[PDB]
């Protein structure tokens, strides 16, 4: 084959070690691991030898592959003679998500075999403790492999105090996953979010840390179940605004109200916005009711189509990486046309937009919640979001401009089936129980929960999980998490192709939602297919779409749940009652909820926000 460039080699990095050329070996790991993130955890194009009986069997292969870099890592790492630069640790920190997975997929689970050859202190009292002889070179390889799935103890403030910096990059490390979900993951998380905050305000910039996930720790948070989950994303902010500052930012100075063709001008910033990516098919509706009442400019980047673009009274590309300079043709852009409103229809899928975010370029800037949680960013006065999506308020640092709810009517998708052919199971031995799910979702409740439910079922119940983004690497990890909790009653299929995904659902009786983070686009796929599950509520928007969702799809109220207790008696009993099962399917099948969607007067969001710079204009003048 002829290629653009030379594979990352399995065999290059062992030949590395053999040779103990240690700067090599870093290059073809991180290489490897690179290309790995690249391809969100497959391993096409990734150089190594392997049994002929593995050919085909790619599970297998793959579980063959992490157990042979994890061996290949051991043999490095365990090396006293090798010395880690800071720059090379940061470098690792940034892929230790994908580390985590090289031995999580492997059968050894974690790398706390390799910490085992940096203790010094024969006379301990539990295993579980590692002492370091007090130099940096040991301690950043000892974080580096401080994996999530490690059982080894470490303590927060001991380490805080030895250096500030390493214990940062770790903490941002462990937030980095898009799946942490494992008891010990998750609960590596849960401590982050509660502890780390406070010493993350402290710096001043993100020069020492791991910048390049910084988004990753933005987004993830809200996968957690702790009430204040979101204040890692108020230290953030500042830390950000801080480095923002040193690197020479004036905030736009607020002087003239641009017009064009008579209507004000709005900037939209955009993160992933092609006619296929889902921030389209829920927000480009309510963006052309708003030229009527504005003059969009929408930044985005080249992945952006024509469809796209075509949603704009006129597109502009992002040129690059830089985001200074993405920075700067946002300012001069706003400059330029004395903009009147900024809208992100997403906030952190890129991290340039978190920066954005922090920064002063219109005087109303709003967001709506492509990502749904709140920014804790004072530099952002509204959030567009439909009303029966709300749960408290408090949620947000934000004002909520709470609209219809049919002010954001949906395009469906152009690969959306139309004949669909339709399952009622009457008397199935086993119910078989989808759920649609990408990995960010799976948490240790949620998977107790499922546990209960069979335990507790009159019925035999199978669990089939459609796991977006349980891709190569990823998904032995994921499987065995499930196999932990549900052994031989769940089957856990990789990120598939949309129709393939349909095929999975579409073989099950009935679905269920996970919490607390749950589902939009897949209750879409639930009713396309003709299906009824059950959901959990809560105060945070994204515990409360599917509460909303249920509702404006005509399904009753008690497939909604409270507390994990409801969830699970509204779950078994679906679960067991066939008939009444089936009639609810039945009802939804011939009350077409679903169409309801792509309906509606998409005009609220220009309007209250033309409204805004009414009342904005009149309080300040011009
Ligand atoms: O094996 C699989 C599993 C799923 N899918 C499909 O992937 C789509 C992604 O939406 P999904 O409901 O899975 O994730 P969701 O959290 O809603 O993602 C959106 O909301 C997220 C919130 O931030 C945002 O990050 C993201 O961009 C949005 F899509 C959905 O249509 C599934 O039908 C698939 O094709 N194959």
């Amino acid at each position: 084959g002829m290629s653009r460039k030379k594979n990352p080699s399995v065999i290059q990095f062992e030949k590395a070690i053999t040779e103990k050329n240690y700067e090599a070996a870093c290059t073809e790991l991180l290489d490897i691991l690179n290309k790995i993130d690249t391809n969100f955890g497959d391993i096409e194009g990734i150089d190594f030898d392997y049994p002929q009986q593995l050919e085909t069997l790619m599970q297998d292969r793959i579980v063959y592959f992490c157990t042979r870099m994890s061996n290949a890592i051991t043999q490095l790492f365990c090396d006293p003679q090798f010395s880690l630069s800071e720059s090379g640790a940061n470098r690792f920190f940034v892929v230790q998500r994908w580390l985590n997975l090289i031995f999580a997929s492997s059968p050894y689970i974690n790398a706390d075999h390799i910490l085992q050859t940096y203790n010094c202190n024969p006379e301990r009292d539990s295993i579980y403790d590692i002492y370091l002889e007090p130099n940096k070179n040991v301690l950043m390889k000892f974080a580096v492999l401080y994996l999530p799935e490690s059982n080894v103890n470490l303590n927060l403030d001991t380490m805080w105090e030895t250096d500030k910096n390493i214990c940062g990059s770790l903490c941002f490390a462990l937030q980095s996953p898009r799946f942490i979900g494992t008891p010990a993951a998750f609960s590596k998380r849960s401590t982050i979010l509660q502890w780390f905050p406070a010493k993350l305000e402290q710096f001043h910039v993100l020069d020492d840390l791991p910048s390049n996930i910084s988004h990753d720790v933005y987004m993830h948070c809200s996968y957690d179940t702790a009430e204040n989950k979101h204040n890692v994303k108020k230290a953030l902010n500042q830390v950000i605004r801080s480095h923002l500052l040193k690197c020479g930012w004036q905030d736009r100075q607020i002087t003239q109200i641009g017009m064009r063709n008579g209507k004000p001008v709005m900037v939209v910033v955009l993160e992933h916005f092609h006619s296929s990516h889902s921030i389209y098919r829920t927000h480009s509706t309510s963006m052309i009711a708003a030229r009527e009442q504005f003059y969009l400019i929408g930044l985005g980047n080249n992945a952006v189509d024509q469809a796209g673009r075509d949603v704009f009274d006129e597109f502009h590309e992002f040129d690059g990486s830089n985001i200074l300079k993405k920075l700067a043709f946002l300012k001069e852009m706003c400059e330029k046309n004395d903009a009147a409103v900024l809208y992100m229809p997403s906030i952190g899928m890129d991290l340039a937009t978190i920066f954005v975010s922090n920064a002063r370029f219109a005087p109303i800037q709003v967001i709506a919640l492509g990502h749904p949680a709140t920014t804790h960013s004072e530099f952002i006065e509204y959030v567009i979001v439909e009303d029966d999506y709300v749960g408290s308020e408090s949620c947000f640092s934000e004002t909520l401009l709470r609209l219809p709810k049919d002010a954001l009517p949906y395009v469906p998708s152009s690969l959306a089936p139309t004949d669909v052919q339709y399952v009622l199971r009457e008397t199935p031995e086993v119910v078989n129980i989808g759920i649609a799910a990408t990995t960010m979702k799976l948490n240790p409740y949620f998977l107790e929960t499922l546990k209960t439910i069979r335990d507790r079922a009159k019925v035999k119940v199978h669990f089939h999980f459609a796991l977006g983004q349980s891709i190569g690497i990823t998904h032995p990890y994921v499987a065995r998490f499930i196999r932990s909790y549900l052994g031989d009653d769940a089957t856990a299929h990789p990120h598939s192709p949309y129709n393939r995904y349909l095929d999975i659902l579409h073989n099950c009786d009935m679905m269920l939602n996970p919490f607390p983070f749950g589902n939009t686009n897949g209750i879409i796929d639930m009713v396309t297919l003709g299906l009824v599950g059950v959901c959990k509520t809560g105060p945070e928007v994204h515990e409360h779409i599917d509460e909303g969702l249920f509702k404006r799809l005509g399904l009753p109220e008690w497939l909604i749940a409270d507390s994990v207790e409801d969830y699970i008696e509204r779950a078994i009993r679906l679960a067991e009652n066939h008939q009444e099962r089936l009639a609810l399917r039945r009802h939804i099948i011939e009350n077409n909820g679903l169409k309801t969607l792509f309906s509606g007067d998409p005009s609220p969001m220009g309007k209250t926000l033309f409204a805004k710079l009414t009342e904005w204009r009149q309080t300040n003048g011009i």
